[PDB]
């Protein structure tokens, strides 16, 4: 497969809490603010569930900030031509049901080129998938996952498998 993303079902990464945000998991950024004063718990969790190799990514939302960005899982860099048109597609479970997740996608000015928004995260894996073009002249874009929608509190999301995809 040819895909964009790097390290897209956290096969590259050591299982364990991920304490290092910016760069404990390689081809991702993860970012809490500062509102958030229960901060998530970020894992990669090895499990013979994962949809793709061995793990996934668990983020655990004991509570929330202002906006749902406030605690974010980012896969950059992805790697793009200008005018291309790409499919996204990503698998999601949560471990409760009621978990509400946005799949983006944008550049590095933070203009979003689209997304998948108030996804429905059900308690089995389910992909999402949407089409995006990258509109204006970027070639090394991101992917921003938004998990602080307040209806996530108690509940964990098991993401895996993000593949950006030419078309
Ligand atoms: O540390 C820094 C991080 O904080 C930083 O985080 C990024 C901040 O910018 C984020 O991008 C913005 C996200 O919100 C976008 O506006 C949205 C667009 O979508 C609207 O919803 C639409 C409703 O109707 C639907 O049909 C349609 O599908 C939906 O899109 C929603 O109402 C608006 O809020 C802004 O345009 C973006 O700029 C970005 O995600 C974060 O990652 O990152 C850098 C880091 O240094
Ligand atoms: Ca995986
Ligand atoms: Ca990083």
């Amino acid at each position: 497969m040819l895909v964009a993303n790097i390290n897209g079902g956290f096969e590259s990464t050591p299982a364990g809490v991920v304490t290092d945000l910016a760069e404990g998991v390689e081809g991702w950024d993860l970012n809490v603010g500062s509102s958030v004063t229960n901060p998530p718990v970020f894992e990669v969790l090895e499990t013979s569930d994962a949809p793709e190799g061995n793990k996934v990514l668990a983020v655990t939302v004991n509570g929330v900030g202002n906006n749902p960005f406030n605690i974010q899982a980012t896969a950059l860099p992805v790697n793009v031509r200008p005018g291309v048109t790409y499919t996204y597609t990503i698998r999601a479970r949560a471990e409760q049901d009621g978990a509400v997740v946005s799949f983006t996608v944008g550049n590095q000015s933070l203009d979003e080129y689209g997304r998948l928004h108030h996804q429905q995260i059900t308690t089995e894996w389910q992909p999402f998938t949407f089409e995006f073009t990258v509109s204006d002249q970027e070639t090394v874009i991101r992917a921003p996952i938004h998990f602080g929608y307040a209806a996530n509190v108690g509940n964990t999301i098991y993401i895996d498998g993000l593949a950006i995809v030419d078309l």
